[PDB]
């Protein structure tokens, strides 16, 4: 059985062709690759894009997605395995997932960590539970990486410069401010298919406390040498954005102080000049900047660079539509 | 770009033609003037009604509606220019407007006043920034002004009347109870349609402190200028009744007490008998009765009252999703 | 006008019927029987199985759930006939049920009791209230009686066993564990299809305290007397599962305890014992075992009945959206 946890799981040649798809899904919107086909949306955190978007997509292509919220409209799940659940979880997700894949052909699956601590966090619980009771394909909306975003933000970038292939370009992943420590999925996620697509990528960063986890800071290595770029871990910004070809920015906080926040928060603080604005952007090669969104105008990045015409995100946050509708096109097959 | 704000924007032409599509549509329900189309039901506040009319209306056209509630499982929204997003809020409406405008074909928006402060609150921030940056059409579902609701009623006394033409009837607009300060809304739509519709309309409440917004009531002098009509305000209950060939009923808290309901709770409970029962009705001329909805029996209107014949109220309420239906082909083209 | 309340209600040929129809549905799932039609889901609590499979079955039938949560996102309901509503409650069931019978086609009705008093939780005042005002078909959807669950279970069984003629087998319906007290909604259902379906009944349970409302224990009586079945009160594990054909198991709270649960918390938490075990399967006649979900595993019952091959839980738990097709499309016809 074949699901969507990450790209990393998947050779060049199907993600190729999922970017393809996607891309031609974006010229023709309507279609029956799902027709008659469900998918059940489970989402265990907020969203907006991302349920609108699915679920404009199954309907495109004659399908129904099924909106459900744990915790809110639907039970509390269980996870670990043998446990008494005389707690607050009513039902495991072996009866979840079984029940939900004699409904649906698909399921979707967003689910962001505890912020408690990292090590169990890191583990994926959630989505590799799914992956291991489903009878039906999974799909990861975000839990610590967000493969959706990563081909939503691929194919933006392709269709700004104009060519699938991306080798050559100067790309930076950029830490930026947020009062709050957030999860490093979407950041985790560029630097994945940034050197899967053979980019020089530079993770900039305040301090070595902010450098994302080792698994994809070695998924980013073996991709840098099986694709033809480089990476490079950088905490000077003008050095970072200098000739820059692309500028993605995202806030997460340091994993060294998961569950553990109180002293990191004065932390980031003294670094609320990450900020992208046009002093920085102005050090790149007319570079595109984008953000995966939700994002804080004057926090984040300046309302200047949010809406100068070298900012990709909007179309970068349409992609998200595309992309998914390849993506549930490419696991279905009945 | 048209939007549906306000009637009060559209010519008597244009209302007169959704008026006919409306009741088009009650006769033949389905159709395909959405079809592979969708729209964004955003809601900031409650709804039944409301959430149900607009979905079955986008299904029966062959489209499809995506509910969303900013704050409960979208993301909360900042609509205020220039500022430093540090906040509660996550993302700008500048975004919002632009990605929604990506995905769907419409966007109907939600969202009642904060109560804190009408000078504020009769900005209508949240709907005119939606009109601004949408790149597609936007539906008022209810801000300061509840057109869509306008259009319900209007049709609803055609029926009843038999005749487009509503000229020279005696139309009155009362004040009810209720334990708490409401929005005026459906009581500026019902004095703004009432009078372009050309009615002999009067403004019944317990005080001068109850009269609506200026906004409103230079709105339907205009009207009634231009209708042929008339515009009265009223505190006596007797007066007003008689001879009346339409009563309906909404509550509404002071204008002058925004922010400020303490004082105003003593001076609302003493007008309780404003409650429309038999007593009143009997002083019209076989008039028939109406009220938004949702209603408190026996606090804004009588069991005897909502269950006589005259009381047209769920046939008002079922136009809605005739009239919705209306809206949105006339603004779609595609 | 034909509404399903309870199986009770129907006759034997009926639910025959409604069970062929819903084997045939499983063969052939989609249809076009509700084509253009639609059902209104109110959900007064929780739920993941069935909203997920009603809005899927009026998918595949061509038609379209909306899905209402009064409290939640729909305004709060009265029922109580005459009051003066100044309290919590914004609008009365008479003008909610009026109002829905115009936009949908058929209203389902999940209300679970308040368990304050089973003096007025066994009136069933919601479901009853909603079959009064409405002017469409309504479904019960689980309130203090579980039909939809009787039928995806009695299906199940018949799958079992290759046959739709269950009369013989031994059937043992057992209470079981779990922290809190619950609703008794599924035993009263489970104890009225056993008999109606004309199987030896026994009704397993701690003390005569945790014995069903007489209601039920009488249908049961009327049941067993029609169909040539037997009804069984026991209170020791080990003979009521001795040469056992089906084993279905729920825990309710005492019936005597409603609303003082504080006392009856000491006792349920005596019989932690009752949990269904491969100890006590192994004394059945190679019997089946199935729980409604959710079901909180090593409480209710343990890991080792739930995977076993006999568990046919989640076979249980597709049919809900075959029997519940079937009967949407028996109570339809425009
Ligand atoms: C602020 C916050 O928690 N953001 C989330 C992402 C929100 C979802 N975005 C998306 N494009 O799907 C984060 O990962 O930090
Ligand atoms: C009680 C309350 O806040 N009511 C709202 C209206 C509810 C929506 N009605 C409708 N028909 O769309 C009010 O404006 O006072
Ligand atoms: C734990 C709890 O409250 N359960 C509910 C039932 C949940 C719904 N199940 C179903 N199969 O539709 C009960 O009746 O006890």
């Amino acid at each position: 059985l074949k699901h969507f946890l990450n790209t990393q799981d998947w050779s060049r040649a199907e993600l190729d062709a999922l970017l393809t798809q996607a891309a031609l899904f974006k010229r023709n919107k309507l279609g029956s690759e799902l027709k008659g086909k469900s998918i059940a949306l489970v989402f265990f955190n907020p969203s907006m894009r991302t349920r609108t978007s699915f679920e404009l997509g199954a309907f495109q292509l004659g399908g129904h997605a099924v909106v459900l919220q744990p915790g809110k409209d639907a039970w509390p799940i269980e996870f670990n395995l043998g446990t008494v659940m005389d707690g607050d979880t009513e039902e495991h997700i072996a009866e979840v997932a079984r029940v939900l894949g004699r409904y649906v052909d698909l399921i979707g699956v967003r689910a962001f960590p505890k912020f408690v601590d990292w090590s169990k966090d890191r583990e994926d619980q959630v989505l590799k539970s799914f992956a291991k009771y489903s009878p039906v394909p999974v799909i990861n909306m975000e839990t610590i990486t967000h493969p959706c975003q990563e081909l939503a933000h691929a194919l933006a970038l392709q269709e700004h410069f104009g060519t699938p292939d991306l080798r050559g370009k100067k790309y930076v992943l950029t830490w930026t401010y947020h009062p709050k420590p957030l999860n490093t999925a979407v950041a985790n996620s560029a630097l994945t298919i940034a050197t899967r697509m053979g980019m020089d990528v530079t993770l900039l960063c305040p301090t070595p406390d902010y450098i994302l986890d080792e698994r994809y800071m070695d998924w980013a290595a073996q991709n840098v040498a099986e694709s033809g770029g480089s990476l490079q871990v950088s905490h000077d910004i003008d050095s970072a954005y200098a000739g820059a070809d692309v500028v993605y920015a995202k806030s997460w906080g340091a994993l060294p102080f998961f569950g553990n926040w109180e002293p990191e928060k004065p932390i980031r603080d003294q670094y609320q000049h990450f900020i992208v604005d046009e002093r920085k952007m102005a050090l790149t090669n007319n570079g595109v900047f984008s953000h995966c969104l939700p994002l804080r105008r004057n926090v984040k990045a300046t309302d200047a660079v949010m809406d100068s015409p070298n900012c990709i995100a909007i179309d970068e946050a349409e992609n998200r539509l595309h992309v998914q509708k390849a993506i549930m096109a490419a696991l279905v097959g009945q």
